[PDB]
């Protein structure tokens, strides 16, 4: 849990005009290019889950890369929502894509000397897909994206229902307020599987971790674990195969037999990809 004392970790308050509030960002300056470490479904407002559960700051200290951990955004999918969640009295609209792609990089450039371009987005659970979507639509910002136990085909089959159940359980957030009903174009727009051709066209460097066993942040009380595990396996296989079929050739896939959907394995992936990110971003 957390990193060793004495590191140059700063707790920053970054204004978001789109959300009408400051967003807390934990930051370790270490070079003009950065790794954006995105949190999972149950993201809290005190610390990013990467900091709470891993020594990520310590691991990337003196790596030649800055580390950016935005704080907050429970159940947000790091996306721009249509409107506030109508199930929990949310009193503003999540605009996390606007924050991550416009507001935050402008502020970090002016205040911390971080380049708005040539960075990596690394996500897990909820934010695995977010990382891939950010790279799909903002390739200059994110030539590198990692999805660790992400939801790779959120618009397909039972996934919109299962994601909705999880979002409601995680703070009472309503998926309808986010991307509309499952027939709405926003579901396909934000679906990594559907956006494979963008990832291929831009030659995004992708790193995908597939986990085994008990699901992370998925479905609800009614859903049998085995059913969910089977859906996850088949969706992951479909993503890897479709990426290849669509001409993708810049993706590193990871499926260790003992790997689970858990912080120790997500951290192992973060450690494993460090040299890769250094090479891609810094030469
Ligand atoms: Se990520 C995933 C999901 C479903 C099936 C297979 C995989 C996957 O990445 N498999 C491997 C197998 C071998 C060769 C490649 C690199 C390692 C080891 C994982 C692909």
């Amino acid at each position: 849990m957390f990193s060793r004392p004495g590191l140059p970790v700063e707790y920053l308050q970054v204004p978001s005009a789109s959300m009408g509030r400051d967003i807390k960002v934990q930051f370790q300056g270490g070079g003009p290019h950065a790794v954006y470490l995105l949190d999972g479904l149950r993201a809290q407002d005190d610390y990013n889950g990467w900091d709470i559960n891993t020594p990520a700051f310590e691991e990337y200290y003196q790596s030649g890369l800055s580390v950016i951990m935005p704080v907050g955004g429970q159940s947000s999918f790091y996306t721009d929502w249509y409107q506030p969640s109508q199930s929990n009295g949310q009193n503003y609209t999540y605009k996390w894509e606007t924050f991550l792609t416009r507001e935050m990089p402008a502020w970090l450039q002016a205040n911390k000397g971080v380049s708005p371009t040539g960075n990596a987005a690394v996500g897990l659970s909820m934010s695995g897909g977010s990382a891939l979507i950010l790279a799909a639509y903002y390739p200059q910002q994110f030539p590198y994206a990692a999805s660790l136990s992400g939801f790779l085909n959120p618009s397909e089959g039972w996934w919109p229902t299962l994601i909705g159940l999880a979002m409601n359980d995680s703070g009472g957030y309503n998926a309808n307020s986010m991307w509309g009903p499952s027939s709405d174009p926003a579901w396909k727009r934000n679906d990594p599987m559907v956006q494979i051709p963008r990832l291929v066209a831009n030659n995004t460097r992708i790193w995908v971790y597939c986990g085994n066993g008990t699901p992370s942040d998925l479905g609800g009380d009614n859903i049998p674990a085995k059913f969910l595990e089977g859906l996850t396996l088949r969706t992951n296989q479909t993503f890897r195969d479709t990426y290849a079929a669509d001409g993708g050739r810049n993706g590193v896939f990871n499926f260790p037999p003992n790997g689970t959907h858990s912080w120790p394995y997500w951290n192992e992936q973060l450690v494993a990809m460090k040299a890769d990110i250094q090479h891609v971003l810094n030469g």
